[PDB]
């Protein structure tokens, strides 16, 4: 990635900022700018490319062959019992929360068993994350 | 990705900002700008490319062959019992929440068993995330 | 992706902003701008490309062969009992919510068993996400 | 994707903004602009391309062969009992909600068993998401 | 990655900042700037490349062969019981929360069993993370 | 009064009481009784008795002469307000009574201004008094 | 008063009491009784008795002469307000009573201003008094 | 008063009491009784008795002469306010009573201003008094 | 008073008491009794008795003459306020009572201003007094 | 008073008491009793008795003459406020009582201003007094 940028407030080439009650007198500004950008990226010079896979099985016997891919959850138990037995009292509950499984951003490209891959793969994630604000 | 950008408030090439009760006197501004951008990206020079897969099975016997792909949940149990037995009291509940499974952004490109892939894959995710604000 | 941009408030090439009770006197502005952008992207020079798959089975016997693709949920149980037995009391419930399974944005391109793919795949997701605001 | 943009409030090439009770005196503005954009994208130079798949089965016997594609839910149970037995009390419920399965945007391109694909696939999702606002 | 940048507040080439009630007298500014950037990246000069895999099994017998990919959860139990038995007292709960499994950003490129990969893979993650602010 | 008697249960001269499952064998009872009572009471031996009253008023003047006998109530106020404002409750009232002025036995012989009395006056009061029994 | 008697249970001259499962064998009872009572009471031997009252008023003037006998109540105020404002509660009232002025036995012989009395006056009061029994 | 008697349970001249499961064998009882009572009481031997009162008023003037007999109540105030404001509670009231003015036995013989009395006056009061029994 | 008697349980001349499971064998009882009582009481031997009162007023003037007999209450105030403000509690009231003015036995013979009395006056009061028994 | 007696349980001339499971064998009882009582009391031997009172007022002036008999209450104030403000507690009140003015036995013979009395006056009071018993 030639250019990746996280700029919180302001991004600019040339910035003239006059802010919060200043007195701005005689000014002359002369800006002479020549800018050239030439981008050649991911150009590929390739005569011949071969992707070839071959499998042969003969005079063979297979019984109870098991291939199980990734990300198996099987047996997972979430038990979160909450019991409140307020008899004769005062209870104030403000900004109270319970969360079990929260997934914001899930990015998954390739999960397989057998893979032949020729090329380019790029993942870019940018975020501002504020979970809980109260009061 | 040639250009990826997270600019919180303002993005500009040339910015003249006069803000919050300033006094802006005699100014002359002369801007002379020449800008050239030439973009050649992902150009590919390819004579011959072959993707070929072959399978042959002969004089073979297969029994109880099991292939199970990824992301298997099988047995998952969520038990969240809540019991409130307020008898003779005062209870104020403001900004209270329960969430079990929350998925905001799920991006998945390729899940398989056998894959031959020639090319380019790009995933870009940008977000501002504020979950809970109260009060 | 040549240009991907997250600009919170304002994006502009040349910006003259006069805001919040300023006094704007004698100004002369001369802007002379020449801009050229030439975009050649994803051009491909390809003489011959072959995608070929062949399978032959002979003198073979197959019994109980099982292929199960990805994303199998099987057995999932959500139990969320809520019991409220307010007898002689005061209960105020404001901004209270329960959510089990919430999916905002799901993007899935390709899930298979056997795939041969030649080309380009691009996924871009941009969002501003505010879940709960109350009070 | 040459240009993808998330601009919250305002996007413009040249912006003259006079806002909130300013006094705007003698100004002369001269803007001389020449802009050329040439877009050649996804041009493909291809002489011969062949997509060919062949299967032959002979002198073979198959019994109980099972292929099951992805996204199988099988057995899923949602039990959310709510019982309220208010006897002699005061209950105020404002901004209260229960949601089990909410799907806003689901985008799925290709799910199969066997796929040969030549070409280009692009998915772009942009949204502003505010779930619950009350009070 | 030629350029990766985390700029908290402001990024600019030339910045003239007049802020917080200054008095700005006679100034003349002359800026003469010529800037050229030429980017050739990821260009590859390749005559012939071959990716080839072959497997043959003959006169062999296989029984109870088990291959299980990564990320197996098997048996996981979350037990978080909470019981409150307030009898005749005063309880104020403000900014109280319980969270079991929270995943913000998960990026996974390739998990497999057998993989042959020719190319380039890039992952960039930038975020500002504030979890809980209250009071 | 020669004989005044309060005998709660039984009064008798000679009492043979066989009670509550006794065995009463050979008995011979011989009772020889001689009883003489001679009553001379309130015999009066009187030759001459004179009751004489005389009043004479002469050459006299009387104005605003006021004689007021006994037992004057004049101004008496009984105020017993009872207000019951049962809103949403349970009230059981069993054996509840209000009494202001209760007079059981009033015996008055002589009230006068001027009295001359020769003789005998006797008042005898006997009672069993149980006011309130409940439950 | 020659004989005044308060005998709670039993009064008798000769009492043979066989009670509560006794065995009463050979008995011979011989009772020989001679009883003489001679009562001479209140016999009076009187030759001459004179009751004489005389009043004479002459050459006299009387104005605003006031004679007021006994037992004057004039101004008496009984204020017994009872207010019950049971809102949301449980009240059980069993054996509850309010009494202001209760007079059981009032015996008054002579109230006057001027009295001449020759003779005998006797008052006898006998009672068993149980006011409130409950439960 | 020759004989005044308070006998709680039993009064008798000769008492043979066989009680509570005794065995009563050979008995012979011989009772020989002679009893003489002679009562001469209140016999009076009187030749001459004179009761004489005389009043004479002459050449006299009387103005604002006030004679007020005994037992004057004038101004008496009974204020017994009772207020019960049970909100959300439990109140059990058993055997509860309020009494202001209770008079059981009032015996008054003579109240006057001027009295001449010749004779005999006797007052006898006998009672068993139990006010409140509960439970 | 020749005979005044307070006998709690039993009064008798001759008492044979066989009580609580005794064995009563051979007995012979011979009782020989002679009893004589002669009562001469209050006999009076009187020849001449004179009760004489005389008043004369002459050439006299009387103004504002005030004679007020005994037992004057004038101004008496009873204030007994009771306020119970049970909010959210438990109150059990058993055997609770309030009494202001209770008079059981009032015996008054003579109250006057001027009294001449010849004779005999006797007052006898006997009682068993139990006020409050509960539980 | 010749005979005044307080006998708690039993009074008798001759008492044979067989009580609480005794064995009573051969007994012979011979009782020979002669009893004589002669009562001469309050006999009076009187020839001549004179009660005489005389008042004369002449040539006299009386103004504001005030005679006030005994037992004057004038101004008496009873203030007994009771306030109970039980909020959220437990109060058990058993055997609780308030009494202000309790008079059991009042015996008054003579109150006057001027009294001439010839004779005999006797007052006898006997009681068993138990006020409060509980529990
Ligand atoms: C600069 O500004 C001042 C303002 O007081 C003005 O008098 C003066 O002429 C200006 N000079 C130039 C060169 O513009
Ligand atoms: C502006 O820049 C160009 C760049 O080649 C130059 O030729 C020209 O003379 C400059 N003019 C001024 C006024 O600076
Ligand atoms: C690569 O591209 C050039 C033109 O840019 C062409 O002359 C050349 O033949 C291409 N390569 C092959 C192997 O054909
Ligand atoms: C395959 O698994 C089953 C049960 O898991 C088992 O009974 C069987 O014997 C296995 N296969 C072989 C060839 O052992
Ligand atoms: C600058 O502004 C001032 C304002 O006071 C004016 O008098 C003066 O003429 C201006 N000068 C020029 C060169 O514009
Ligand atoms: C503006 O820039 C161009 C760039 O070639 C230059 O030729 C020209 O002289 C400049 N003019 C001025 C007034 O700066
Ligand atoms: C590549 O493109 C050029 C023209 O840009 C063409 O002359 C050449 O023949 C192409 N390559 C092949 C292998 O044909
Ligand atoms: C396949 O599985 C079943 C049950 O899981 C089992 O009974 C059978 O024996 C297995 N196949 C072989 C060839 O063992
Ligand atoms: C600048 O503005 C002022 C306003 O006070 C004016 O008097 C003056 O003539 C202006 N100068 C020019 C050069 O426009
Ligand atoms: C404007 O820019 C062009 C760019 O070639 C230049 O030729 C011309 O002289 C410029 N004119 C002015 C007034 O700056
Ligand atoms: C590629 O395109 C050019 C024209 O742009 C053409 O002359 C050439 O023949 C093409 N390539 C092939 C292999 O034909
Ligand atoms: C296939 O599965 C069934 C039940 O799961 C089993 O009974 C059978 O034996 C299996 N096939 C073979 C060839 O074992
Ligand atoms: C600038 O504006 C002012 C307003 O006060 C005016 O007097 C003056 O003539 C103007 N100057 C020009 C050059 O327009
Ligand atoms: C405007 O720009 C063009 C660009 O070629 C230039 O030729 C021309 O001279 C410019 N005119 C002015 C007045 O700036
Ligand atoms: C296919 O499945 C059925 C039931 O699942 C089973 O009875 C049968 O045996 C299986 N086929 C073979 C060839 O075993
Ligand atoms: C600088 O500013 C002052 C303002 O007081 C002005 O008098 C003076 O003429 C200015 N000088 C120049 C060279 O602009
Ligand atoms: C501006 O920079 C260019 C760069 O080549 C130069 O030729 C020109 O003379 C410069 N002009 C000025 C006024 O500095
Ligand atoms: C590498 O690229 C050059 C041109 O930049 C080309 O002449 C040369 O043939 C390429 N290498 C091979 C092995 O073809
Ligand atoms: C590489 O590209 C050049 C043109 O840039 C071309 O002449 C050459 O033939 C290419 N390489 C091969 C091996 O063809
Ligand atoms: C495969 O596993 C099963 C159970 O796990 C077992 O009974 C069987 O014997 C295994 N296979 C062999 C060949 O042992
Ligand atoms: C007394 O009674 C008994 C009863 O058993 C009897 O046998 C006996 O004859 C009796 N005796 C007399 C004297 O009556
Ligand atoms: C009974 O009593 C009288 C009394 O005088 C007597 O004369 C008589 O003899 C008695 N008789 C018996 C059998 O006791
Ligand atoms: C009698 O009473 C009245 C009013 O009470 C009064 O006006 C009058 O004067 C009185 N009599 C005399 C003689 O004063
Ligand atoms: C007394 O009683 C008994 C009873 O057993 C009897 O046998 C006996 O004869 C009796 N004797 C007389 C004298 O009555
Ligand atoms: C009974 O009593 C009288 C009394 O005078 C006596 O004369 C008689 O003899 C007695 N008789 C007996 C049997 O006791
Ligand atoms: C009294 O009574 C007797 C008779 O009992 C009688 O002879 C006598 O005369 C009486 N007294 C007078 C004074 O007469
Ligand atoms: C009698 O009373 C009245 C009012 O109470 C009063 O006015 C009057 O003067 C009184 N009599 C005399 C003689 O004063
Ligand atoms: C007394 O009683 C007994 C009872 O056992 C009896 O045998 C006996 O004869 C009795 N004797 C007399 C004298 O009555
Ligand atoms: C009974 O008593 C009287 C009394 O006088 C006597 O004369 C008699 O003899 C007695 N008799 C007996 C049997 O005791
Ligand atoms: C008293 O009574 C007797 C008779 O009992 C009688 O003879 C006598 O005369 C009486 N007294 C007078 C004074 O008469
Ligand atoms: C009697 O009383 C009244 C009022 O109480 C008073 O006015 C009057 O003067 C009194 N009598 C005399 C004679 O003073
Ligand atoms: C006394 O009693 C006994 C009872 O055992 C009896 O045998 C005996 O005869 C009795 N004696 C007399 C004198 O009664
Ligand atoms: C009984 O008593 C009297 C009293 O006088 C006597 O004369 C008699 O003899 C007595 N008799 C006996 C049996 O004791
Ligand atoms: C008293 O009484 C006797 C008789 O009991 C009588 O003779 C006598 O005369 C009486 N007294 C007078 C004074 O008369
Ligand atoms: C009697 O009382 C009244 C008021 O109490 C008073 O005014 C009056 O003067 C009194 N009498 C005399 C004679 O003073
Ligand atoms: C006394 O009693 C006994 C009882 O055992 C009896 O045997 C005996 O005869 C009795 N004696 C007399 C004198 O009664
Ligand atoms: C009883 O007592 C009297 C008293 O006088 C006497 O004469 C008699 O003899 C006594 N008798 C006996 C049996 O004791
Ligand atoms: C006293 O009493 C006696 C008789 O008991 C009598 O004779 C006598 O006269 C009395 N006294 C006077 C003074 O009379
Ligand atoms: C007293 O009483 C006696 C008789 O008991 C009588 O004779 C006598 O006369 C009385 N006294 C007077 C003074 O009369
Ligand atoms: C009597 O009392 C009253 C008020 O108490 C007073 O005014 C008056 O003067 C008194 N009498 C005399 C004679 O003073």
């Amino acid at each position: 990635s030639i250019d990746v940028k996280y700029i919180g407030v302001k991004s600019a080439y040339v910035s003239y900022d006059v802010q919060k009650r200043t007195i701005y007198l005689n000014i002359t500004n002369t800006l002479n700018i020549t800018n050239n950008n030439y981008y050649s990226v991911e150009v590929e010079n390739i005569t011949a490319q071969v992707q070839f896979s071959k499998t042969v099985i003969g005079k063979a016997r297979l019984n109870n062959i098991t291939i199980i891919g990734p990300l198996d959850m099987k047996q997972i138990d979430y038990t979160v019992p909450t019991v409140i037995a307020e008899e004769m009292s005062y209870m104030y509950d403000f900004c109270t929360l319970i969360s079990i499984k929260v997934h914001n951003i899930v990015l998954m490209m390739q999960v397989t068993v057998t893979t032949t891959y020729f090329g380019h793969s790029e993942q870019i994630s940018q975020e501002r994350y504020q979970y809980v604000d109260c009061g």
